[PDB]
């Protein structure tokens, strides 16, 4: 089984130093690149940056670039993220994510909480002309059982293959769950489905089963810098 396994917490004040690894297993690390995600507490995923292991190439987001390096030792199938100097909006999960182009982030490691002591990024997208996913509706309440539909409009034109959706259960790090706007990942119930093209894309889950309730989050990495959208809740209806 693939698998990535991250280091541990880790408590730090602001300007200090920090390096967190992710260790790959089960395949061939230097097939796939590694990419780093945030998500700092009660926010959205964030796509920091990315490396490609066999030859230490990365791209960052233009909000990360300067602040951290990602860096890899490919013989031990190791990625690395390092600060120079923390900030205090540091605090996050930090997760790191495998792909190679085919099957968007097909596995994560389980994340590394770096707390730093002493709000979000817009939803809606900033000054720096990504391309911003928006996810309707934010919360969505539903009885067990019920079918659910979630939207994914992005601000412009991206390729299918370049869309995905995860799934993040309560307290677990975010997982697989469609790649290529329609494909379904390996073990996921087939209760999920995914279609749309070009702008607008959609989720659907033909019945609520208990452990379906959790964010869903689409995903682009058709352009530079990729990104995810801010999630929808979805969660039981009271009764």
């Amino acid at each position: 089984e693939v698998q990535l396994v991250q280091s541990g917490a880790e408590v730090k004040k602001p300007g200090e130093s920090l390096k967190i690894s992710c260790k790959g297993s089960g395949y061939s690390f230097t097939s796939y690149w590694i990419s780093w995600v945030r998500q700092m507490p009660g926010c959205g995923l964030e796509w920091m940056g990315i490396i490609d292991p066999s030859d230490s190439d990365t791209r960052y987001s233009p909000s990360f670039q300067g602040q951290v390096t990602i860096s890899a030792d490919k013989s031990i199938s190791t990625a690395y993220l390092q600060w120079s100097s923390l900030k205090a909006s540091d605090t996050a999960m930090y997760y790191c994510a495998r792909g190679d182009g085919s099957t968007d982030l097909d596995y994560w490691g389980q994340g590394t909480l770096v707390t730093v002591s002493s709000g979000c990024p817009p939803c809606g997208g900033g000054s720096g002309g990504e391309i911003v996913l928006t996810q309707s509706p934010g919360t969505l309440s539903l009885s067990p059982g019920e079918r659910a539909t979630l939207s994914c409009r992005a601000s412009q034109s991206v390729s299918s293959s370049y869309l995905a959706w995860y799934q993040q259960k309560p307290g677990q790090a975010p997982r697989l769950l469609i790649y290529g706007a329609s494909s379904r990942a390996t073990g996921i119930p087939d209760r999920f489905s995914g279609s749309g093209s070009g702008t607008d894309f959609t989720l659907t889950i033909s019945r609520l089963e208990p452990e379906d309730f959790a964010v869903y989050y689409c995903q682009q990495d058709y352009g530079f810098p990729w990104t995810f959208g801010c999630g929808t809740k979805v969660e039981i209806k009271g009764h």
